[PDB]
């Protein structure tokens, strides 16, 4: 960021702020469950409305509506009520993000005022296809071009979402478009922490975005020396390797493809790999689901998931994990969320914080797993907690990340 335009150097008197942030906070029963996200873009909010902005216009995608409009299960009203206390000023909360009545409303504010736009991806143009569907090219530089009209200047400070090159990301069109605090903190800490990781430096990968982030090992196997593959990224390579039954469980018909690619690598290079071993089951994705118990030689049922790790895999996961100097992960182990599926990310947990005692370098990363943290009080029990998690291992692949490179040169 060295080279591009910031927010501490931004002329904001005066001037209306279009500012892309990411709140894609973690919900459960229609309440946020974590504001970490939603706190760590306050300072830069902070300074422009001190500093005599007309006004702040912030924008976000909350989950993956995919291009319809979901007000129900997406909608972003719930962080205009959370932004109001941790800012202690009003937050006007509108009901779309681009149009003539969003226009209207951005057009001319009251001084200082603060507008929070509903969720980006109830258009297809923002990332932009969806439901299956391409989005029009006519269409997205209409909505690029709607977007742009909402401020005089830009800010972009969503770290979590700057490995994507959406149209909120990498296409407003204004003249000067500065990276905010947050993404500023963040850049910085990772440009440090990576420069020459101590080893052995582990990478922790699970989660639930197997199709996306099962396309990053590739580049991290250049940089790391293991890797926990463990989580919803577990199945698509336990399949293809052992030919385990694997019932409903999580699966990419892609990264099943370069598995064993990723495999031939990993030794080619001495990253030594990590899957898990057995499993807490699921006979459907639901919290009070009947359980049960697999093993990788048992296979796992025809209707029932994988949804934990079980206590053998959570001994190889600590092992990997004693051994590690440097760990950075991403994706809970299982779902836990659910308490009939949370032993096996608490027990992982545990060996990080405990890692982290004896001098270890631990970095978590991602919206949900920043939340095992929250949930066991172990925030401050690690080195680094990130409000980024894939856009963190694109960090680790050694990515220019698009959100960053959009932004305007000094
Ligand atoms: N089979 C499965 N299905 C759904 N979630 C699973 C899962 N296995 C583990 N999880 C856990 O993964 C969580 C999603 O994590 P992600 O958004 O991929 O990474 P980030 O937020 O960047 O750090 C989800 O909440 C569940 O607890
Ligand atoms: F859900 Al993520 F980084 F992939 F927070
Ligand atoms: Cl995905
Ligand atoms: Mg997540």
């Amino acid at each position: 960021l060295s080279n591009k335009l910031t927010l501490d150097k931004l002329d904001v008197k005066g001037k209306r702020v279009v500012m892309r942030v990411d709140f894609n906070v973690p919900m459960k029963n229609n309440q946020i469950t974590n504001n970490q996200r939603i706190k760590a873009a306050v300072p830069s909010i902070k300074f422009c409305l001190d500093n005599g902005a007309k006004s702040v216009v912030l924008m976000s995608h909350l989950g993956r509506p995919d291009g319809v409009p979901m007000p129900d299960k997406y909608s972003l009203e719930p962080v205009a009520v959370e932004l109001k206390s941790l800012l202690g000023k009003d937050v006007l909360f509108l009901k779309d993000c681009v149009g003539p009545e969003v226009e209207k409303a951005c057009a001319n504010p009251a001084a200082g005022s603060v507008i929070l736009l509903e969720n980006l991806r109830f258009h297809v143009e923002e990332e932009g296809k969806g439901k299956k569907v391409k989005a029009e090219p006519a269409k997205i530089e209409a909505f690029r071009a709607s977007l742009s009209k909402l401020g005089d200047v830009y800010v972009n400070d969503a770290f979590g979402t700057a490995h994507r090159a959406h149209s909120s990301m990498v296409g407003v069109n204004l003249p000067q478009k500065a990276g905010g605090f947050l993404m500023k903190k963040e850049l910085n800490y990772f440009a440090k922490a990576l420069e020459s990781p101590e080893r052995p430096f582990l990478a922790i990968l699970g989660g639930a975005k197997v199709a996306d982030k099962i396309q990053l090992i590739n580049n991290m196997l250049d940089k790391v020396n293991e890797m926990i593959i463990g989580g919803g990224m577990a199945f698509t390579f336990l399949k293809v390797l052992n030919n385990m039954e694997i019932g409903t469980s999580l699966f990419d018909e892609e990264g099943a493809k370069i598995v064993k690619d990723l495999m031939s690598k990993a030794e080619k290079n001495g990253v030594k790999i990590t899957l898990p071993v057995d499993f807490v089951t699921a006979d459907k994705f639901d919290e009070n689901a009947k359980t049960g118990q697999a093993t990788v030689a048992s296979g796992i049922p025809a209707g029932w998931m994988g949804l934990d790790c079980g206590p053998e895999s959570s001994k190889k996961y600590a092992e990997a994990v004693t051994r590690a100097k440097q760990i950075v992960w991403n994706g809970p182990v299982g779902v836990f969320e659910w308490e009939a599926f949370a032993r096996g990310t608490k027990a992982l947990m545990d060996e990080v914080v405990k890692a982290t005692s004896r001098g270890c370098i631990t970095i978590i990363g991602g919206g949900d797993t920043a939340t095992c943290c929250a949930k066991w009080n172990t925030e401050d029990k690690v080195s680094h907690v990130s409000t980024g998690g894939g856009a963190s291992l694109e960090l680790l692949e050694g990515k220019v990340l698009p959100g960053v490179d959009a932004l305007s040169n000094i």
